[PDB]
């Protein structure tokens, strides 16, 4: 539908109203192997199709802060569901961020590379933040740190929001359960592992889905 990058399943799809939207930022909650992870490669290929087959002609930019970018997976999905690999992975532009400073600044320069890129007849519509608050947990530690750590991460959402606007983007991101916190920035689903193999989302009613050879399914 109108803006939006299809998850590959038709049932996460109608929970999300559609799919992820652009102009917004998804959060996306769970513990390794949720499906988290497996979303983002899934919608890194989703987003270079046509709107008929749920993409916007796109790009997508993939930051990993925890090593979870794996492009081998990106070329499975690619050649399972029948497209090209090696244009697949040509249109996925990885970039580490190597700590919580380099994070926040990594939004300026995806912003500075979108704007000289403004004429491209692809241009990037899909910027991932995967483990997005790993770098801010392991950096600002002790009770006295919490504070300047949630002021750092509300910063950072609200330049992503910023980006998600400049270049009318989706910005999807993933986190783990919070004890504390905490969004405002955000659309947010938990994912949980189901019965046998199956994943289950719900918004922050439910949709079921499966991890397959081409990603995300019903
Ligand atoms: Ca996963």
């Amino acid at each position: 539908t109108i803006g939006r990058i299809s998850t590959g399943s038709k049932s996460l799809d109608k929970l999300l109203g559609g799919g992820i939207e652009t102009q917004a930022i998804t959060e996306v909650f769970g513990e390794f192997g949720s499906g988290k992870t497996q979303l983002a490669h899934t919608l890194a290929v989703m987003v270079q199709l046509p709107p008929e087959e749920g993409g916007l002609n796109g790009k997508a930019m993939y930051i990993d802060t925890e090593n979870t970018f794996r492009p081998e997976r990106l070329l499975e999905i690619a050649q399972n569901r029948g497209l090209d690999p090696d244009e697949v992975l040509d249109n996925v532009a990885y970039a580490r961020a190597f700590n919580s400073n380099h994070q926040m600044l990594l939004v300026q320069q995806a912003s500075d590379m979108m704007k000289e890129l403004l004429n491209t007849d692809r241009p990037v519509k899909l910027l991932i933040v995967d483990s997005l608050t790993s770098h801010f947990r392991s950096e600002y530690i002790g009770r006295g740190a919490l504070a300047e750590r949630q002021q750092k991460l509300a910063k950072h959402l609200a330049d992503l929001h910023r980006l998600a606007n400049l270049y009318d983007i989706a910005v999807f991101v993933t986190n783990q359960v919070q004890a504390n916190g905490g969004h405002s920035a955000t659309l947010r689903v938990y994912l949980r592992k189901g019965k046998g193999g199956k994943r289950i989302a719900r918004l922050i009613g439910e949709a079921v889905f499966s991890i397959t050879e081409k990603g995300i399914e019903d």
